[PDB]
Parts: C-alpha cells; structure tokens; sequence
C-alpha cells in the first residue's frame, strides 16, 4: 500500500559544503527499503544534490516553479530546468509562498497541473492559520485549496498531498497524532468524492510542521498519515532517525 | 571614462547544453582587454556556468533573491548561496519583477541593500511604462524608484544602473540610440545631485531593451549610454558582437 513518503524542504538554507554532508549521511545511514525520500534543496544546490545521491530511496526536488517552461520570467525556475538536471518533484503552494508570495489557489493549481503535464511530481501543500483553525474551518480552509487545484487536476498518480497547519511551521509545536489523524482521514474521504475511493486509498498525505526526529515515531499507528514534509529537522542529524521511524 | 559593461540576462531559458555552449564560445572569443560582461543564468544553472568560465572578463549573475541571506522562505534564492558557487552579481528590480510579481520599489530597496552589504554586486534596473511614459511621467517614474534605493544605499561602487524602455516592449515604439542617450544623461544628472558628481561620473548605467549584434554599434558614440543588459540576444552568437560593438 503507500508507500512511506519523507521529504526534506530545506526552505533557504545550506551551502555546497553543508549539502554534501546532509546527502553523504543519507547514503551511508541505513534507511528502510521501503521508503520514498525526496531532499528539496534550494534551486542553487539542485544538480549538485543530484549528482551526489548513491541510494535509489532518495531522489531530489525543487522548492517552486512557474507555469510556463521557458520565457521572459526573469528569477523565476522552470520545471523543464528542474528536470534537465535530474531532479523529479517540485513543492507548490507551501504556506511561505501563499502568504509572502501572495500565490493564490488558482496559481497553485495552474502550476500543478502544468508540473505534471511537464512529467515532474508535485509536493503539493494545503493548510489553515490559528485564526482559521480557532473559527473550526479547517476542513473548510483545506478544501477549498484542494478544490482549486481539483477545477485543473483530475488525476493525482503524480501528487503527494502535504498537510501543514500553518500554526505548526517552525515554532516547535507540532499538531497532535491524534488530530493529525483525524484531520488526514477527512481530507482522505472528501478527496475520495473528488477522485474516486480508489485514488483516494493510494494518495500519500504527508504531515508536515516541527515533525523531529523525537515526535515523527509518535505518529506511527496513525493509518491515514503517510510521512512528513520536514523543514529544520532535514538540515539536521535526525531526519535519518524521522525515515526510520516505522522501522 | 567608465569601463564598458555588457551583461546578459537568460530569463526563463537555458539548459546544461544550451549553457556550455555559450560559456565556451565567450573563453575563446576575442575581446577587448577591460569590458566587464556578466552572464545571468536561471539559478538552476549558476554553479555550473562559473564552473565552466575561463575568462577573466566574464562573470556570473543572479536574476532575483531575497533580502535576508538565509531562513523559512521557501523557493527563495539567497546572495549567500549566490557567493557559494562563485557568483558575483545579483539583477535587482527586473521590470518582470516589478509588474508579474509585485516587487514594490521598497522590496527593492532592502534586496539592494542586503546584497551590496554581503559583497554580491547590482544590477539596478529601472524603468517606465507606456502608459507612464505617454502621461509624461518618465523622470518622476525612474526617480522615484531610485530614490526608493538612496534611502537604504547611497554607495554604488559596486552596483550598475540598467534602464529599461518598458514602453518599447511590443508597443511599436523603437528606443533610439538618442533617445537613450538624452534620458541616461537625465539619470546622470538627477544622480549627481544625490551622490555628487564624482559618483555619477563613475556610475555605469546600461540601455535595456529591444537589444543585438546589428544595432549595438549604433549606441557606440553615445558618452551616457555605458553598456547594456541584453535580453534574447543573451542565448545567441551575436552576444559576441554586441560585446565587440565598440571595437
């Protein structure tokens, strides 16, 4: 069934040198066969990151991208880019992009489906603010960033859905298991009305939000969380402990 | 006299191949002993163009990155990770950026002054649009995006003004060699009551716009007129030509 899914956004962070040691760690630590990892380094560091990988677990992504492959979009990344360097998915639409990027849904969703389109896999993040959650429209926040997406993307094969509560990113709070579990099965069974039971039953929803190398085996039982998108903790030591952690 | 510059911005456009190939026609092409050229890939590519330069004259650029070197901005470049793999401009203010991503004139301002602050020259650019222009509003427009900048950075040592003729941008206008002279000296002189005569005198600023290998000779003879920032003709032969056009 879903396979378990770890990815790394090191958001703006690292050097050649502090990449190489965070991949040389990956390649010599021993991670479960099991398992789907994908480091997102900044676009600075792509093929480097690339070229430095000697486990077929772990492959490498882009933290964004627009939704055009080429033109004049001056500082912008392309997914073609991406992909003529050797790397596989792209994060669209996390929480830092949305807010001070002013990304809204639609431009998530035009991105999406032309990332896939382009045959690169997309990470993509859905989330509430405190405001939001405090009002109980969770699921009413989130399902409108997936409905958006939903008008332009009708087969998520390619997609691996992250859930970040927007108040968990990077504060050292994480959500409970217990509520990450319930919020991840309701977004599980509105996407099944969207995309069918089937499709529904092999999507990977990530958790993602101070996910650590001492929380990420606390969510192990929970059976609708199937990894983490991790921020900090991927620069660090313990992501190996947080890939092991259903071991 | 003031060192001719010639920088190239790829925009959304390159690939490893493409990028070999023009790195490797600039090392054996013959140019004058002191122009300065700077090529600005998308930053997917940056560490390998520096890899590949073997010119004393040709250095890298950035096309975008933010104004705190490091952090919880996803997507973002950062002038930290720019120095990392030897590169040594960043473009600043693109009139793409301006418009499509709504960099205030602020927004730029800080970026300015964080990269000149960590070592990492600018290219500055500026600019007006049509409807602007036909509202006779070309000064105000491009002094208040300076004045924008002179409120953080009064040093330009090591920056480069571009101006672009946004207002020539598929509008069947044509940007005359003497119309970017009469305006580059207007610049001049309002910069000069800003940071005295001795630095506007020094100052580079590059015609933007609508530039190739065929009309770059007729900018030769304009005493304002320092330089360009090529666009399209970046990827072709004729950047070449465009170099050598004051031979």
């Amino acid at each position: 069934a879903r396979t378990f899914f770890v990815g790394g956004n090191f958001k703006l962070n690292g050097s050649k040198q502090s990449i190489k040691e965070i991949v040389e760690r990956l390649n010599t630590a021993s991670i479960p066969e099991n398992v789907e990892v994908v480091i997102c380094p900044p676009a600075t560091y792509l093929d480097y990151s690339v070229s430095l990988v000697k486990k077929p677990q772990v492959t490498v992504g882009a933290q964004n991208a627009y939704l055009k492959a080429s033109g004049a979009f001056t500082g912008e990344n392309s997914v073609d880019q991406i992909k003529d360097v050797g790397a596989k998915y792209v994060i669209l639409g996390h929480s830092e992009r949305r807010s001070y990027f002013h990304e809204d849904d639609k431009f998530i969703a035009d991105k999406t489906k032309f990332a896939l389109g382009q045959g690169v896999g997309v990470i993509l993040c859905i989330g509430e603010t405190l405001e939001e959650k405090k009002a109980g429209k969770t699921l009413d926040v989130v399902e409108r960033q997936l409905n958006a997406v939903l008008e332009e993307v009708k087969d998520f094969t390619n997609v691996v859905v992250a859930y970040e509560p927007v108040w968990a990113i990077g504060t050292g709070l994480a959500a409970t298991p217990e509520d990450a579990q319930d919020i991840h099965a309701s977004i599980r069974k509105f996407l099944a009305s969207k995309l069918g039971d089937k499709a529904a039953s092999e999507l990977r929803i990530l958790y993602g939000g101070s996910a650590n190398g001492s929380n990420a085996v606390t969510f192990k039982d929970k059976a609708d969380v199937d990894g983490f998108l991790v921020g900090g903790a991927s620069l660090k030591p313990e992501f190996v402990d947080i890939i092991n952690s259903r071991n």
